């Protein structure tokens, strides 16, 4: 609803082909956000019951008082399942909104698992206006093996996770592309028509 | 980075007929493999 793109989207959906059940667990509580302001990351681009609202399994951190101190938080997958976890960067529409929201001239994101070495830099630029907005959110993902930690760090433009996704049942499925809705039957063979 | 290379900002620029590369080292907090933290990312090419 807030426009942008989902990095490596198809590679994920394909990985979702083999999963039969999720379990959403809380990795970073929205309440526990320190010296930032997690409450006011909403936008009229994403309306929920007349008000401005936002995505629900992430949070769009804004600066506190008039500062945005460097984020430095981590999470160890002590579960015994593979963990799918999604975050995101915001891309602003100007330097005006940059200070207005996040505070600082230059910003970066730095997530790092045992096999991830990401350093992300928002890109300011003029662009055509989609759904009212003309900034963009670009989202990202990874799978976290058991007993692996994943350490974030960013001084702005950072959309953080609250919820991650446990791969419980793994198996067979596809992301079928039909437009029919359910008809309460049971088969052993299904096709999009 | 001071310890090992002095310069704060740093790059690599490998160049040929076709190749036009310029690399920038990403500092990031990350979990320890082989008693070690920092990573080394290698590259390659066939020089005609
Ligand atoms: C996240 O949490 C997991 C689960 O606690 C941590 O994994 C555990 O780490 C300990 C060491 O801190 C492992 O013990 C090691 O065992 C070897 C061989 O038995 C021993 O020679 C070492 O001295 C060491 O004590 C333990 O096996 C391991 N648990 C399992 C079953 O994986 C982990 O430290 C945390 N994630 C990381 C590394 O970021």
């Amino acid at each position: 609803c807030y426009p942008g793109d989902f990095n490596d989207y198809e590679e994920l959906k394909h990985l979702l082909s083999r999963i039969n059940h999720f379990e959403k667990i809380q990795i970073i509580p929205k309440s526990s956000w320190s010296s930032h302001e997690a409450s006011l990351g909403v936008s009229s681009a994403c309306p929920y019951q007349g008000k401005s609202s936002f995505f629900r399994n992430v949070v769009w951190l804004i600066k506190k008082n008039s500062t945005y101190p460097t984020i430095k938080r981590s999470y160890n997958n002590t579960n015994q399942e593979d963990l799918l976890v999604l975050w995101g960067i915001h891309h602003p529409n100007d330097a005006a909104e940059q200070t207005k929201l996040y505070q600082n001239p230059t910003t970066y994101i730095s997530v790092g698992t045992s096999t991830l070495n990401q350093r992300l830099v928002p890109r300011i630029a003029t662009r055509s206006k989609v759904n009212g907005q003309s900034g963009r959110m670009e989202f990202f993902w990874t799978i976290l093996k058991p007993n692996d930690a994943i350490n974030f760090e960013s001084n702005g433009n950072f959309i953080a996770p609250e919820y991650a996704y446990k791969i419980v049942k793994k198996g067979d499925s596809t992301i079928m592309k039909s437009e029919l809705e359910y008809g309460n039957c049971n088969t052993k063979c299904q096709t999009p028509m």
